């Protein structure tokens, strides 16, 4: 049978769901009680430097935030859909401003794996995890939120995969789209975290819709010798770095203002190329794949073609 088949395998999809999501939750908690609240315990005091007392946050994040989120509200409302998984997609989607709580703590992450890279030894962790009685060890739950926002992806994409058909397919995958968004969003702020050099804060120049590296060369008025620079491509400009032999240093910004672009250029289909003016100044990008070349030059485009209709209505002021 078909609808009496799928509709069993939607259920078992949202437990998994809903059983992951409450192991979520109490995992987290563990750790919040198990060592963040520890850390605050008069009696741990003489095994917690005076400093490392203060990382609290460095080290865990918006855990906190995000335990509270999911334990007052997304839980309960994941559970609503107990009896209507197909429609699952909504809560997702309605909670999509709650989760930019996840980008903030992915943000802090690295520095966090920085802090615990230096102090894991430390007999205080050692002490919480005896009396949590845990055979692992802080740093691999400290991971559970990155892992969540996956599973979710991974999780939704099997529901719509047993729900074509029915209502709320819809939802579902602009659920899915999102957390894919998500994704996409908190992977290209890794890399921008990782900028360094830039006189002044990359975040007065629009937001990040791309990042990636390629091959760059000048034709301004080297053989075929150029130079691999990683791409940030933002509302406003477009920044030059090179990866540190990750990490990147800034070389050089491009006003996305009085751009003209090169939607295609003779040699290969994967070079398409940026330049200003009449033309005396001009850069030659080579994406790594011509698919890549496409969605670079035509999310510029689109930067443009807001850049510029961010006038056409917007002059009058």
């Amino acid at each position: 049978e078909e609808e009496e088949s799928l509709a069993i395998l939607r259920r078992h999809v949202m437990n998994e769901l809903l059983d992951t999501e409450r192991a979520y939750v109490e995992e987290l908690l563990c750790v919040l009680e198990g060592y963040a609240a520890e850390m605050d315990n008069p009696l741990m005091a003489h095994l917690i430097s005076t400093g490392l007392q203060n990382k609290k946050n460095i080290l865990f994040g918006n855990m906190e935030e995000i335990y509270h989120f999911h334990n007052r509200i997304f839980l309960r409302e994941l559970e609503s859909c107990i009896d209507c998984p197909e429609l699952v997609g909504r809560c997702f989607l309605e909670r999509m401003e709650e989760f930019q709580i996840y980008e903030k703590y992915c943000q802090n992450k690295p520095r966090s794996e920085s802090l615990w890279r230096q102090c894991s030894d430390c007999p205080f962790f050692q002490e919480c995890q005896k009396k949590l009685d845990h055979k692992l060890s802080l740093d691999s739950y400290l991971l559970k939120p990155v892992q969540r926002i996956t599973k979710y992806q991974l999780l939704l994409k099997e529901m719509l995969k047993y729900s074509k058909h029915c209502e709320g397919a819809e939802d579902l995958q602009e659920a899915l789209s999102s957390i894919l968004g998500i994704l996409k969003a908190v992977n290209d702020s890794m890399h921008l975290i990782a900028i360094t050099g830039y006189d002044g804060n990359l975040g007065d120049l629009g937001k990040l819709l791309m990042q990636g590296s390629f091959s760059v060369w000048t034709d301004h008025k080297a053989r075929f010798k150029p130079m691999q620079r990683h791409l940030f491509l933002h509302e406003k400009a477009v920044l030059f770095c090179k990866k540190r032999e990750p990490s990147y240093s800034y070389k050089q910004s491009l006003n996305m203002t009085a751009v003209g672009i090169t939607e295609n250029v003779k040699g290969d289909t994967k070079k398409f190329e940026i330049w200003y003016n009449a033309r005396e100044e001009v850069y030659i990008i080579q994406a790594p794949t011509p698919e890549i070349k496409a969605a670079w030059v035509n999310e510029i485009r689109k930067v443009l073609t807001s850049q510029l209709q961010a006038c056409r209505e917007a002059s009058q002021h």
